[PDB]
């Protein structure tokens, strides 16, 4: 139980992830 959200296609163990995941997409 942690996050699913999967933004473009991801699920993350952590909002941190989730947060560090849009800084590598190209976007931020």
């Amino acid at each position: 139980q942690q996050y699913t959200a999967k933004i473009k296609g991801r699920t993350f163990r952590n909002e941190k992830e989730l947060r560090d995941f849009i800084e590598k997409f190209k976007g931020r």
